[PDB]
């Protein structure tokens, strides 16, 4: 007869949204074990025990007969605390209980991506789980437990070392946009036909990441089925050519040069700009001229690379950097990419262009609100956050004021003048953004595939006192066109509506609301 050592299980920490509504918790559960010997001198309790936890009498009498030399064999795990005292009231000689806990997310597949999981040993491996592994992992208590010759428990000694629960981490999430986000995006999904999206909002003025949604997605609660793709948060891990949704930064270069002014009007006839072997080509080839505002409108391809030739990369480059794409984040989320900036020594005319109008480079869905937000703050870019911020942090202008106020002037104009983007416009409020469309890098070769598209906005609201920004990303939509204004924009106006909503935040349009 000798004394085991036995864990006390320690509480894993609270993960809440900013508002304090749990998205991950240890609830505790009761798990049954028994002393094999001591069963076997109880056989015609068996057939009672048996049903009591929904086995075949014959195979739960197999089990305790294969183990019988055995003085401990677990008989089920994470029941509920009643169901265990349930089984233990029947008194059965070597059934015990151990009091544990099982980690639980109440939103489910809603915040996956960004809460993760812990494994079998409570550990985090996935998202924030992991990534606060130490901060939310408590310590176990230990005590000791006096067994005599047949493995019988005798006594409860002593407690050698008590539990120590994890720390509560409060997300910088808002719960509600989170919910919000996921319902809008896997509806367009659905429509589309597309194959995976993200949605990402951010509040503009603090940096705090409202709401990260991806599809696929998956229900953390049960795994059973799991496959790797649908696990991936996409807005944070994956990356992509933005395309047209850089034109504002393109255009924010030119302002801040001395070179342009929001008047200039530039010749886009007759839709293409030959350069070297490569064709600069429009897609919207309707109109001859366009001032520096019909340029986004339209997003003319071959407008913004005569900007940009006369103005050159590195200003272009410049401002790239400055509002953060291809710039590490500091966020530190598992997986988290970086993405893209290309640096040359010389800029042929090409590389010049495609960087203008976003290809070349890559970016996540993260970096690309960023920089929107940057834009929106009056061109005063805040440090990214994923948990809550209490004291509104310095920021740095990376756009001076008057920049960022034309280039957000332009903006909405490309949401609410004629010809723009108005599947967009969010009712009730002043919205600004910009669309964007990019073929697909083809599988197994260099260059591009002629029928597979990312559908792409990007904007922030509302436009007379700047809250949010958001960006919709929906890959290879299928069923009801490709275009970014047509498959991303109206997410964006239905997200954005319900956000501010959600935020109360004043209309700034009162002929359009509700
Ligand atoms: C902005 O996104 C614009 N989109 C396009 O021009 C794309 N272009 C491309 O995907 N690519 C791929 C790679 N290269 C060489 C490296 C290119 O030169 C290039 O242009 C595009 C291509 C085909 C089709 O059918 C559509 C788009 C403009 N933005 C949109 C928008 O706002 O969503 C529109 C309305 C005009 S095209
Ligand atoms: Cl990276
Ligand atoms: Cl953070
Ligand atoms: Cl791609």
């Amino acid at each position: 007869r000798s004394v085991r050592h036995i864990a006390i299980p320690a509480h894993r920490g609270l993960i809440t949204d900013r508002n304090g509504e749990p998205l991950a918790v240890s609830t505790p559960v009761t798990t049954l074990w028994a002393n094999p010997k001591e069963l076997m001198t109880a056989k015609e309790r068996w057939p009672q025990l048996a049903a009591a936890l929904g086995q075949d009498t014959k195979l739960f009498a197999d089990r305790i007969e294969q183990n019988a030399e055995r003085e401990f064999i677990y008989l089920v795990r994470g029941l509920t605390p009643e169901q265990g005292e349930g089984v233990i009231a029947l008194k059965v000689p070597g059934v015990y209980s151990i009091e544990e806990f099982r980690r639980f997310y109440p939103a489910g597949e809603v915040v996956a991506h960004a809460v993760g999981f812990t494994d079998v040993d409570d550990r985090g491996r996935e998202g924030i789980e992991l990534a606060f592994d130490e901060w939310l992992a408590g310590v176990p208590g230990k005590r000791q437990v006096l067994k005599d010759r047949r493995g019988r428990v005798i006594k409860d000694v002593q407690v050698t070392k008590n539990a120590k629960p994890g720390k509560t981490l409060a997300l910088s999430i808002d719960l509600r946009l989170q919910y919000l986000a996921h319902r809008e995006l896997r509806n367009a999904l659905l429509e589309n036909g597309a194959k995976a999206g993200s949605l990402v909002i951010m509040d503009v003025k603090t940096g705090e990441i409202l709401a990260m949604t991806n599809q696929p997605t998956y229900n953390p609660n049960n795994r059973r089925n799991l496959q790797p793709a649908a696990m991936r948060n996409r807005a944070m891990i994956d990356v992509f050519e933005p395309g047209s949704t850089v034109k504002p930064f393109s255009m924010s270069a030119a302002l801040a040069s001395g070179r342009w002014k929001p008047s200039d009007i530039v010749d886009v006839y007759p839709g293409t700009l030959q350069i070297g072997r490569y064709t600069i080509r429009d897609v919207s080839r309707n109109s001859r001229q366009l001032d520096l505002t019909g340029i986004l409108i339209k997003s003319s391809n071959v407008g913004i690379s005569k900007i940009a030739f006369d103005i050159g990369a590195e200003s272009i480059y410049s401002v790239m950097q400055q509002v953060g794409l291809g710039q590490d984040t500091g966020l530190g989320f598992p997986g988290e990419r970086v993405g893209n900036l290309p640096n040359h020594r010389k800029w042929p005319k090409a590389e010049t262009a495609t960087l203008a109008y976003g290809y070349g480079l890559s970016v996540t869905a993260i970096q690309l609100a960023h920089a929107y937000a940057a834009l929106a703050n009056d061109g005063k870019s805040v440090p990214l956050s994923m948990t809550r911020v209490d004291r509104v942090p310095d920021g740095v202008q990376v756009i001076s004021p008057e920049v960022a106020s034309t280039v957000q002037g332009m903006l909405q104009q490309v949401v609410e003048a004629q010809g723009g983007v108005f599947r967009a416009q969010v009712p009730g409020y002043h919205a600004a953004g910009k669309s964007g469309t990019a073929r697909k890098v083809s599988v197994g070769t260099k260059g591009y595939r002629e029928n597979a598209y990312r559908s792409l906005f990007a904007g922030f609201a509302p436009a007379t006192d700047p809250r949010i920004a958001m960006v919709v990303v929906i890959d290879e939509p299928s069923k009801a066109g490709y275009f970014g204004g047509l498959v991303s924009a109206p997410v964006f106006s239905k997200v954005m509506a319900g956000a501010l909503r959600l935020m109360n935040v004043p209309p700034d349009n009162l002929p359009t609301a509700t």
